[PDB]
């Protein structure tokens, strides 16, 4: 069967305001490219060619300018809106139609993801083809997340949404895959006391029910954290340093696709040519001469 | 028969695709630094000059954007104005599109992409501004100088010839991105021919001046901080250089609410409205502050 | 078979002076720890425990003092001096007697790596009893290294130090494991045109026997860059970022003994008790509550 | 029957085991910030003030590095001297370990893991090293004065109490670890008793003199960077500091062999001796490109 994905790049309020008075944060560049690349790049290495983007009213004709139909990179990419900010279980009501019968992969559009087989993690999440499968990793803060409990056995047994006390250090990242069940168990989900229709709600749906796979991400990934001022300026430095020190960039989507095998080594040349005088395009360039494991 | 307070221009436009992709979706100027956006430390800059009447140049996609972030400067004690430039045709070109807001009046430039620090700016800024004939530039000591206009000094330290980008600079000495003009710029700019880059250059128009003898110099000391935001990496350490200043002091560089209420611009009944909408982030806590707390 | 650990510490002599005119390099600082950290805690990671540290003369001291015999983490570690810089290759002439019979394994006092399933990625190096093994990892500057080219087929067919027109972008990283042949291959080296004894011939030498096993380290992995000033303040922010979103820490020597069960819960205690008033001890007290996958 | 200059004292003992374990084989005071060890920082400071005989303070397991580092002092047209401070006792102990150093002279205290930055810093501190009675210390703005020596301020700007690190400070203006002092020091230092921590406190000395009328606190603006040595975090951000600067302008904060040759202690012959054994480094590369060079 066929996954489609959904980035949810909406509204984080006032919280980084004036720096987002402007535009919204995804839209924003972490290094060299604008932030919602991350996230794409994610699911293009997840497999995935069907993509919905949901944004503000506000911000919707600016993703649709920046990345197209996505058939220059060989996908098939459709928008969509989030009104107003009430939840990132809204992103399966909004994409019902767009989901239809398949299955489904949901990243946050703010989200940096970087490791050595990051492929092959996401492939064997992408394979289940009944039940969800979420990541769990050790954060310092895990007030600020969904909080997942493991027993000595290392059973997953509980999730909160932002405890005052949480149970552990593991905190579920913003990637998330699903079977045919979530939209049905979305449009059940009645607004938590934040107003809110909670992720980890549908989260724990496939918990009570035993579908819940909870997979850790180890210490050796780095989930990056895209929250504050400070961790936005700490992400851009953790790209820098890793892009110059190989020469080679992250989530770079025209690269994953030519190597996914969607584009063929002519349309990276003319995706190449915009770009020609300055460093991205001269990156892309050298893609097509170059064995790169 | 005909019968002076300074205007401030800030040149916000195209980049153009040099920092593609990711400034795809937004003008450079709007990109933020650290905690606020690209274009309050050029704002703040001209604030601090004392300007009030400022002119906003940005390409026609962007404007609307610039608007709803500033408004027409009536909640920071300003007014703003805004002009586009349909085409990137060169910094000077500013003066053609602003003829018309300057009027009979001094001026002010400023790059929308330019940061400045440092400890009595304001008096710096101050003495260039009362300067009401010729230009006033500063120069700053770079490592790149090739990358900008170049000021030659003789033994006496007067400045004697200026270059644009040249191969083998005289110097190291760069003229910064803030410029203050008399009543003779926009007549100077209308008479530039294009360069052979397709382009109406600024140090054509400070060489104007200097050819005259109207052109002062002074130096912008190593102890002042001109940041870079000319590449990807230069961005980066800019917002860590905000940063560290920030975090370290409890106070913020370039908050437009801020100064605006140190200028007496604004008033303490009006800086509590402004710090409302923001009262649960740490910038409306910043403004907040400011109301009971004496700054030295 | 048992594997014995070198850590080359030397002198990198004039090239960061004044920075380092009062202490060698391998003894400051990247971000909460001391330099040799890492590549001690690289060596630990691979099993090894049986350690040789090599530094200049006037250094051995500082870190004979800073290590001890090693007995507190479950290390037995000898030290020995490089009275000059002249070449890696001079580890195994210095350091004959003490890996005797035995397997081998070098690593650079001034390499940091981190990612996912690192501890693998030795293991299999370590688990090779006879031959050669190294990494190869792209960077941007090869210049600066032991270039290894592939041929179509990825077979390694060449390696050349600091070439003036290097063949790929895959440098050798500074990680060594070899079998009981490295001592007597090093023992026949002659000075290089630099008047070193160069590593790079050692590698060479399995190379021409094929018995050099060149493994790709994959772009998911940093291998990060001490060589400047630059690099150096690069390699504190990326190690900070890591450790302030886990709560984690990389090349933590007491948490790897620990896990490696080479001390136990006891010992432990012990060791987090001088620094308990600092964040180094807490971190090693929290280690003994906490389960960590 | 008997019948003035200025001493200084850097201050680079045991920061204890707060740094653990990076500070485990060296301390603190030589560790680089960035290109440069951390001492040279402090030590171009009180070069900065004019003053040439410098006392520095160390562990007795520490000094030969420091004097290996730094020697007596006669490279750099200065006069450099050792003391030990055997146990960690607090930063007043200085003036009891150098009372023979200071003699009946004016004297200077700095902390050896202070970094300061900023336009007319030299000055800032002509002026305090010009008051030749009572005591001179510096307020700054931080976020976080609980951590250090906070001075309260009447209506009128005039300096009416001290404290040490209060847990609910009177204002955000720490005194930073830059002290100048006349000849009545060494004998206030001495009747001080022990804090209820075991410390000899910098504090109760300024208190002294500011009980008698003679302490002159000056505010180091927001224009100034005081940055932060006390965590990990902080030190990493200090180094991104001193690096942006030095890689935007093509000159160095702190390198005492420049200071020494603008001050006129060393000459152009003698630079160009401290410049060849560094010839292939960037260090000494910058120390020839000074020969040649105007820089304003
Ligand atoms: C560094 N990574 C990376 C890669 N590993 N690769 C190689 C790769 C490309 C396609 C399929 C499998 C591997 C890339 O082409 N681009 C990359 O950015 S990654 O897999 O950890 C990654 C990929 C996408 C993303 F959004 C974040 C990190
Ligand atoms: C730190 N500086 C600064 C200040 N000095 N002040 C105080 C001040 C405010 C108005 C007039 C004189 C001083 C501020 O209110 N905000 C500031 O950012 S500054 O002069 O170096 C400056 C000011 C404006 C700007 F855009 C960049 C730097
Ligand atoms: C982040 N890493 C790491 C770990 N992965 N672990 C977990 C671990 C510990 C022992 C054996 C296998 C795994 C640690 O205890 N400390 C670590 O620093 S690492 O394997 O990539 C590593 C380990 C040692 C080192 F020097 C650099 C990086
Ligand atoms: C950037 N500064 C500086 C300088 N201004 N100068 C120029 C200078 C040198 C001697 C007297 C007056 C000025 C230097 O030669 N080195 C410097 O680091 S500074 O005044 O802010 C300074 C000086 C010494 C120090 F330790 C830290 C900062
Ligand atoms: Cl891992
Ligand atoms: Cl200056
Ligand atoms: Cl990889
Ligand atoms: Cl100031």
């Amino acid at each position: 069967m066929k996954r489609k994905g959904i980035i949810l790049a909406g509204g984080s309020g006032t919280r980084l305001h004036p720096a987002t008075l402007a535009i919204s944060k995804q839209l924003l560049p972490v290094y060299d490219k604008p932030m919602i690349y991350y996230p794409l790049s994610t699911l293009m290495l997840a497999g995935i060619r069907e993509i919905l983007i949901i944004s503000t009213p506000q911000d919707t004709p600016r993703f649709q300018q920046l990345l197209g139909d996505g058939s220059n990179w060989g996908l098939d990419l459709q928008y969509a809106v989030q009104p107003s900010p009430d939840g990132l279980a809204q992103a399966f009501l909004i994409g019902e139609s767009f989901i239809g019968n398949d299955l489904s992969a949901l990243v946050l559009g703010d989200n940096l993801y970087y490791g050595h087989d990051f492929h092959e993690l996401l492939g064997s999440a992408s394979q289940r083809q009944t039940g969800a499968s979420v990541f769990a990793y050790h954060v310092l803060d895990p007030e600020r997340y969904g909080v997942v409990e493991f027993d000595q056995g290392g059973k997953a047994i509980s999730l909160e949404e932002k405890p005052l006390e949480p149970k552990s250090n593991y905190a579920v990242t913003g990637l998330y895959f699903y079977d045919q069940q979530v939209v049905d168990i979305a449009r059940d989900l009645k607004p938590s006391p934040r107003g809110e229709l909670e992720i980890t709600d549908v989260n724990r749906a496939y918990l009570e029910r035993g579908q819940l796979s909870v997979e850790i991400m180890g210490r050796g990934y780095a989930w990056l954290d895209t929250g504050t001022h400070d961790s936005l300026l700490e992400a851009g430095q953790f790209i820098a340093t890793l892009e110059n020190r190989q020469g080679l960039k992250v989530a770079c989507p025209e690269e994953i696709a030519y190597r996914q095998k969607w584009i063929d080594a002519a349309q990276l040349e003319k995706l190449a040519a915009p770009l020609a005088k300055n460093g991205y395009g001269q990156y892309l360039k050298r893609l097509l001469t170059e064995t790169v494991y």
